[PDB]
């Protein structure tokens, strides 16, 4: 069973077991100066932002976006599980420009993104919205060790006991990192609340000019309405023993604010207070 086991430290990091035992295939991934990295803390946004970006590369065509479900367009570069997926490989035959996906800590990255000055775009989400993301995720998504209720996931989250290691470092350290590489910081609810001035962000970061109109498509097709429905998009075609929709959908609700919906009083107040905590040496500002 390579699905359901605990979680295996790299690096100090909370990783699954199977990406632990291939580490040094993902420490020595070599970069492309032109490759585009997508980094994300898990549940922040990233299939949305991907699929923006694959749209962007394909000029809006809705046809040329569904060759291939999201997940071989834009590989998940350290997500090695054997037999059945390979992000570094899936990479490595993929022609430029490639769409990198990756959940790895700063500290974790492949030394070659650096050395290459590669240009990357990391979305953050507020915590709240993410660990409730998360639970609901860990439930569906097989290779997470089994999450238990929510109030024990709320605390392994609340201790970066989870996949991909606290929340609170890895938005934090990402943030400083924008000092030292070329890095687009977008935050989901600003995707959210204007999604047209999101966009035109990424697309002054590429140093791409398009039309109005081909904006306005890339969009329409980005939209929570449109991509919960779409195939290629929406995780769907994930073989069943990896993901269980059925338990919880990957286009489970797209909003922001989901949160009050999960978290009690007391277990908002308590994360309140430990998040002014960890968040104190941050200039990081989010919204709820
Ligand atoms: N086009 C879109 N607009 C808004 N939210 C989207 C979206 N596409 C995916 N999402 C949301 O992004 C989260 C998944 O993030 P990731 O791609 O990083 O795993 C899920 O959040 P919820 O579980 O809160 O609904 C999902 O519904
Ligand atoms: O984004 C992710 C994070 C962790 C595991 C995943 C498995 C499949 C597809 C996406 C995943």
């Amino acid at each position: 069973d390579v699905f359901r086991r605990e979680l295996v430290d790299v690096e100090g990091i909370p990783l699954f077991w199977s990406i632990a035992e291939h580490w040094s295939q993902v420490e020595s991934f070599e970069a492309r100066p032109d490759d585009i990295l997508i980094s994300t803390y898990p549940k922040s946004g990233t299939t949305w932002v991907s699929e923006i970006l694959d749209l962007i590369y394909n000029n809006g065509d809705a046809e040329k976006c569904k060759r291939d479900a999201i997940y071989k367009r834009v590989p998940f570069m350290e997500l090695i599980i054997p037999g059945i997926t390979n992000g570094v490989e899936m990479l490595n035959n993929m022609p430029s420009p490639r769409i990198v996906k990756t959940h790895l800590p700063v500290q974790l990255l492949p030394s070659s993104f650096w050395k290459n000055d590669c240009k990357i775009i990391y979305v953050a989400r507020n915590a709240k919205d993410v660990v409730v993301s998360y639970y609901y995720f860990y439930q569906m998504a097989k290779i997470h060790p089994e999450p238990g209720t929510w109030e024990e996931f709320l605390e392994k989250f609340m201790a970066g006991q989870v996949s991909f290691g606290p929340w609170y470092d890895h938005v934090k350290s990402w943030w400083e990192k924008r000092k030292e590489y070329r890095i687009l910081y977008l935050f989901y609810e600003d995707m959210k609340e204007n999604p047209k001035c999101e966009i035109q962000k990424i697309l002054k970061f590429l140093e791409k000019d398009i039309p109005e109109e081909i904006l306005n498509k890339i969009l329409y097709h980005s939209s929570f309405s449109v991509m919960k429905e779409n195939p290629s998009a929406n995780y769907t075609t994930m073989m069943k023993e990896e993901m269980d929709h059925s338990v919880s959908p990957f286009m489970r609700k797209g909003i922001s604010g989901d949160w009050k919906n999960q978290f009690t009083v007391a277990q908002y107040e308590k994360f309140e207070e430990d998040y002014v905590k960890k968040m104190e040496d941050s200039t990081l500002k989010f919204r709820s």
